[PDB]
């Protein structure tokens, strides 16, 4: 696959641009997002242009098998059923919701059932909003911005926040007064998919993911512990 | 504290240079190593020279408390007892063991108990040797060099290797046929110590550590999941 991509001069990436912030159409009409940036990095490393081929999500695996695309990068969860059909890269994104509480409390909810009888702050319209709104005995307070749901928690006016894992860990890393009490709920891991026989491109992609995840701290460890 | 450091023109870092590869004395009498490289980074970013004050490990906290040094960077484990006396930075080093296995396998041990009934390669007399040798049902295969323990694993002659997280990570980075299957098996971490009153210097040190730990992936997360 790699020689054919390099000869053609562009990488064909299938996605369905109706999944912000992974892939979506911005105010300028461009397809952008977290997954699009990984696709752009892979194409740059291969020395080729990126050609996005947008289609419905259910079209992506058939397109890959028909060779109309080289790779799928589209918020695609690695599952056993998909593994029978396509090869995935190492997981590149851990999806799901978590429950955040004050570190100095005793309260350690593990599930939405543990939040019955409590006040929970969520960001309007998000998965956490939709989930907690199923539970009539949760007192739900809704915020335009997730930062203000955390501020409500910090002030003791909510008992917990529910938010996606990536965003919540990023925030809690900056706010040592909060802690993630649950595991990741409805967890999924996303993978980059490529035809089973195209193991050259698969291992190239696993190499780019490794690189993206290496920090100067990792390089320092390599310097002194090799 | 920062104004005073900059006025003086040098950062005083205390350490005990008897702990390779964290801090030790090289062939030419220079004090070098992982911790020294962190100290040099911090001094560079403050715009000052680094002045290492070498002393015995038990002398470090008293030297800090009597203001003979600005900071300790010396393989110092964060403990509740020391937290009563000094302020620590974010943890900057996980000292515990990890378990390494072949990637093309379903075997993903998480604990020493998961290695029971398996064959584990180790470097002779290291922590990993000492720790696994406690478990009766583990067949232990011992080598003078950790590289040969990994070779035993790669060759299919052992099911896993146990090694400190840092050396395992450095090796696995160049050997994608292997994976670190466990978290760190114990929770000891090193921290950079400063005086509790020196909160500007502590915040500056944390900002250096945080930036060192940021990968391009972390920056991409920040790009797409911020507000």
């Amino acid at each position: 696959a790699i020689d054919e991509i390099k000869s053609r001069g562009y990488l064909l990436v299938g996605l369905s641009a109706d999944f912000p912030p992974f892939e979506f159409v911005d105010e300028n009409g461009n397809i952008v997002g977290f997954d699009v940036d990984l696709a752009k990095e892979i194409a740059r490393r291969l020395g080729v242009e990126l050609k996005i081929v947008d289609m419905t999500f259910d079209g992506l695996i058939p397109s890959l098998l028909t060779k109309k695309i080289d790779v799928i990068i589209s918020g695609m969860t690695i599952t056993e059923e998909r593994k029978k059909v396509v090869a995935f890269s190492d997981p590149y994104f851990d999806a799901g919701q978590v429950i955040v509480v004050r570190k100095d409390s005793d309260f350690r909810p593990k599930t939405y059932e543990d939040l019955v009888g409590k006040t929970v702050a969520v960001q309007i319209g998000t998965t956490g909003d939709i989930e907690v709104s199923k539970y009539d005995g949760i007192k739900v307070v809704r915020f335009d911005k997730f930062t203000d749901a955390f501020l409500e928690l910090k002030r003791g006016r909510a008992d917990a926040v529910v938010l996606d894992s990536a965003t919540a860990r990023a925030f809690v890393a900056k706010n040592p007064d909060l802690v993630i009490s649950s595991g990741v709920l409805s967890s999924e891991q996303y993978g980059i998919a490529v035809r089973k026989e195209d193991t050259d491109l698969l291992e190239f992609i696993n190499s780019v993911l490794r690189e993206l995840k290496k920090s100067p701290y990792d390089v320092l460890i390599e310097k002194w512990f090799s």
